[PDB]
């Protein structure tokens, strides 16, 4: 008796609607129908992306499609370990107070100027968004903008906060699209296509280093906060302990081995998810040296995502298996060659940005790269390249919070504006489609 | 610089020892060390099993046994999202008040006598913990076992608490010995030998049905507690509502579904792992009816059990292809043959219960079943004994608190007798060993 379930048998009726009534093969009219049904209710958040998820293998093998093991297994893969390897990180920082240090410590960097701090705020954002989450954090950081402009005349000067905000709330999402962690879409890509992290790597750390200063100066230029004063914190410095050095040592050393993993793998013996295999031995020395436990993991990792990467990944394996990842493409070929694959890209990013705004994410990838990529495989035209414009379009998401967790929290302050964020999160989507497609130009042809 | 980590360094140094020292085949000594390892770690608890289940697949990988994703793969096996389900129906009991309505309305069936109100406590104890788990079940029927006694003068007379609560503690252990849900070490048992419910059911239920009158017999017998007055509660009934009713019927829908899962499933079409398919249904339908939301059963769900599963069974597959197992029984031949399969037994079930008493029930299972049901594979001697004595001793646990959560949670009200309760575990522990061969002897031949 819910608009939830009005959405749910709807779309029931949709699916039979598609299997009944459309002149395809049984395997591809299958296929499809799946398709929008699982498009539907992850759009619409009927039910929760990680339920559906779960539904996904129920009804490829109630349709004879795989076995139940078979289909299990997609809940296993390396990448999902990958991340959780990512969440163990980020518990033993935020037992250890390290986030806390390094923000302090940056601090101490900057003497008493804000039109710095908050640079450097930006740009740590991004550094630890690369290796962890986004609603993460931007949950310490947002304390830290409240204690620096509480002097700031919180009345008719607001834009600072909302520069300082913003700022923050999108330096997280743009440092997801540097590495594999910190951004589940970009998981995703990896998965279906097959990337390892230094080559993943080339392809984004440009990406997020040019994009991040853009988007900086996007806000700066729109509105105008003021960044001439001083601040004057009365907290105590935070100084170095240990488990602290030993985590951070810990931290370099997972960075080290998933940079040089090709050599390192090649010399020890060619094994084939070794950066998997460097998340789970981080795992085993934070565990080792005592400086975290299981029960911050299981708190702080969120497992809906890594069941709903299974979800994604089987709707990728129950399309590739039925064949409508080749029909689409064979039945695609005119529009693709009529149209410019510059055009083509344009289309693809914006329908992204359009399709995030009323919906999830890493939901939104999931349905997105499955069939753009395994489409693009039949194609040619190497699905690397949509694989990753479609992941890096996801996190580029400046819409109502609802939409983002990180806008959420960094909304509940309860003083910005919803038709500026409104307003300035159009132009920020409007320059991240036209430089993405630049790089895609010229560096990637 | 800790105990923990001296146990690690030692437990390598065993490991080296044994590959360097060892005149067997490289593959079975192989994994003789792997097996001391784990051992070691899940026994010592010098790290948390479930990171030592972690460690399997690693060092599996390490050593070239398994590829990394066909390792990974045992972390996402049928019977891990069976046991999901089990917590999904639990989240949904806990968040509908259901499991305190079944509490006030057993309660109810006893007007106002303590005498038979603690009977049907250890029932529903049962009943519960044969589809859900042991310590929830025990969390929220010691706030009644407070409050019935709260006027039995709790200084002189505390053997009635001992019994209202041991027999909680107990009812709960031995009533996941009827289903595959409610113990961890059930579970692995059918994933190594291969079971359906219903004939694990025919195997469990019988077992449970007459363990526990036993168990309830021996602490009746050897301490005396009163029970001849009458309880009147100040608190309110409460009353059925919408979720409830649904919640039930789900749960008995599910429960229908799993006992006649192969009439069903020779009819739909013989899927794999139908009793999972109608878990993971089970999850959709909670979800549909919206009794329910994925956060209560992520917080709910222990996920570092499932991780165990993972480790438990990629060791057993790691046991397997290395020809340790079918080694192993070619060289206990001649012992097993000397001595009778009773003695054997005896002395299995026996070593079980004293290794449980200075360990996890699920990590010692994990460890044990892959070793004996692999070795009674090439025996003949049907493992699925076997695997079921181990399985059911592991859940027979009546040691001081830190082997089992059940009993610290009971223990820590705080005024019951640590001594007399090592007694009483102990003549439980010798009546569960009798039983149990009795049993397999007469029953199972």
């Amino acid at each position: 008796l819910h608009r939830n379930s009005l959405i749910v048998l709807a779309d029931v009726a949709l699916f039979l609607a598609l299997y009944h009534f459309l002149p395809f093969e049984h395997n591809v009219v299958l296929g499809i129908s799946m398709l929008a049904f699982i498009a539907v209710l992850w759009l619409t958040e009927a039910l929760h992306v990680t339920v559906t998820a779960i539904l996904v293998p129920v009804m490829a093998v109630f349709f004879g499609i795989f076995e139940t093991q078979a289909a299990l297994n997609n809940f296993a893969n390396s990448i999902i370990f990958l991340f959780l390897g990512g969440f163990a990180l980020a518990a033993a920082m935020h037992h250890q107070g390290l986030d806390k240090v390094i923000a302090d410590k940056v601090l101490a960097m900057a003497q008493g100027k804000m039109s710095v701090a908050v640079f450097m705020l930006f740009g740590v954002t991004a550094l630890l968004s690369m290796w962890i989450s986004n609603t993460a954090t931007a949950a310490m950081m947002l304390p830290l903008v409240l204690g620096v402009l509480s002097k700031v005349d919180a009345d008719k000067q607001r834009s600072t906060y909302v520069f300082v905000l913003l700022g923050v709330a999108y330096s997280a999402s743009i440092g997801g699209i540097a590495t594999l962690v910190g951004s589940p879409p970009n998981a995703i890509a990896a998965a279906e296509v097959g990337l390892s992290f230094t080559d993943w790597m080339k392809f984004g750390l440009p990406t997020a280093m040019m994009m991040l200063p853009m988007a900086i100066a996007i806000l700066y230029f729109l509105l105008k906060p003021t960044l001439n004063g001083m601040f004057e914190l009365d907290r105590a410095p935070v100084n170095w302990d240990k488990g602290k050095v030993v985590t951070l040592g810990i931290f370099g050393l997972t960075v080290f081995l998933w940079i040089f993993s090709s050599p390192i793998n090649a010399a020890l013996g060619g094994f084939k998810s070794f950066d998997t295999l460097v998340a789970l031995g981080a795992i085993l020395m934070l565990s080792f040296a005592r400086v975290v436990h299981w029960k911050e993991i299981q708190k702080t990792a969120d497992w809906g995502v890594l069941l709903l990467f299974g979800g994604g990944l089987c709707l990728s394996n129950v399309l590739k298996q039925t064949g409508t990842s080749v029909f689409l493409a064979n039945a695609l070929s005119d529009m693709v060659s009529h149209m410019g694959i510059f055009v083509v890209i344009l289309v693809v990013a914006t329908f992204v940005v359009f399709l995030t705004e009323f919906a999830s994410n890493t939901a939104s990838a999931a349905l997105l790269i499955p069939v753009f990529a395994t489409v693009a495989e039949a194609f040619g035209m190497s699905p690397v390249l949509l694989s990753v414009l479609i992941a890096v379009a996801a996190s580029c998401a400046f819409m109502l919070p609802v939409a983002t967790p990180p806008n959420a929290i960094v909304f509940a302050s309860g003083h910005i504006k919803q038709s500026e964020m409104m307003r300035v999160g159009l132009y920020l989507n409007i320059a991240c489609i036209g430089l993405l497609t630049a790089i895609a130009m010229l560096f990637w042809q």
